[PDB]
């Protein structure tokens, strides 16, 4: 119960063999369109590169069989476990993460490679963002442990998820109430690919939004329509990012709160 030195994730991973990546990268953009897709070749290519020990394709390729979304790919919990465990034997952090979701956080306790962790916590014992974003989420809210939620929070968006700068958002506007300060971490969420935190900040901006949804912000029409914009670029590529959308558009103050609710 100590709590983790802050990683990288991007430590602990093992070489991305170029081959297999070639075949990932034809996969995953084969998955976007408004086909619909070639599924039996995208699971070639996706299982190709899992093959070969490509840790993004087996995240990739579980994703489709532990669901069953894809009109052409069929339910299998199986399939999505041996990736996970594959995940798992190249002590890949996202590997731990995927399979606490499969079989229980508990369960890996029991499993040898987390030594004596759970599935969570060994993940975020390797610096995986979700995994400590997930545990940011039980500890800020549910557990009355806030700061270890925010540390684990923190660890998570200094290796750019933007799923963790939105938390920070999130935090800051609900728990502390500072306007200024979580529109400053929604923005840097978007600058990640926050999908999410794009489409907030249009609705901030929007003028049809009631205040009260908005932290008292004043619409602002092509701050609206830039945020929308990025929305709807990453709906079609999530890998895109933004590296000049903070300096391209510094954040309007508050009429209440101006640029940090504690420094206005």
């Amino acid at each position: 119960s100590k709590p983790f030195v802050c990683v990288n994730e991007k430590d602990h991973l093992p070489p991305l063999d170029p081959q297999a990546d070639a075949w990932y990268r034809e996969a995953a953009t084969l998955a976007k369109p408004d086909t619909l897709r070639p599924w039996p070749r995208i699971v070639g290519l996706y299982s190709k590169a899992a093959e070969r020990g490509h840790w993004k394709a087996m995240h990739n390729l579980a994703n489709l069989y532990r669901t069953g979304w894809p009109g052409g790919v069929e339910k299998d919990t199986q399939k999505a476990l041996d990736l996970y465990q594959k995940m798992i034997d190249l002590d890949v952090p996202q590997g731990f993460y995927d399979m606490g979701a499969m079989i229980g956080n508990r369960a890996g306790v029991k499993n040898p490679a987390t030594d004596g962790l759970t599935f969570l916590d060994k993940a975020a014992s390797l610096g995986n963002p979700p995994a400590l974003t997930e545990l940011g989420k039980f500890y800020i809210y549910v557990a009355k442990k806030k700061d270890l939620g925010l540390a684990y929070t923190h660890c998570a968006a200094s290796q750019g998820y933007a799923p963790a700068s939105y938390e920070l958002g999130a935090y800051y506007k609900i728990v502390e109430h500072n306007f200024p300060k979580a529109l400053v971490y929604y923005q840097v969420s978007v600058s990640q690919g926050g999908k999410s935190a794009a489409f907030f900040l249009s609705r901030v901006f929007g003028s049809e939004t009631p205040p009260a949804s908005a932290m008292w912000y004043a619409p602002d029409e092509k701050l609206r329509e830039a945020y929308y914009s990025i929305y709807k670029k990453l709906e079609a590529d999530p890998d895109l990012r933004f590296p000049n959308l903070i300096e391209d558009y510094p954040l309007p103050p508050h009429p209440t709160q101006g640029y940090d609710a504690d420094r206005p």
